[PDB]
């Protein structure tokens, strides 16, 4: 298992999604919330760019998996959320 299943909930996917996966869920996910969608949610559209971000780095993924996501933000660059 994995401690936290937000980011793969955002973009439509299993916790044990391969990269495949994580890409299709990224791109039908952005397709409903860009902002100049009818169906755009700006804050949503933050959230699952974040989860993509995070997901698709193996990295940061085990990060998440093992820790969560306030653990996987701490120490990042100043410009993310």
């Amino acid at each position: 298992m994995v401690k936290e299943t937000k980011l793969y909930d955002l973009l439509g996917v299993s916790p044990s999604a391969n990269e495949q996966e994580l890409k299709k869920g990224y791109r039908k996910a952005a397709l409903k919330y860009h902002p100049d969608k009818p169906t755009g949610d700006t804050e949503k559209f933050k959230e699952i760019s974040e989860a993509f971000e995070i997901l698709n780095d193996p990295q940061k993924r085990e990060i998440y998996d093992q820790y969560g996501l306030e653990a996987a933000r701490s120490g990042g660059p100043s410009f993310g959320p």
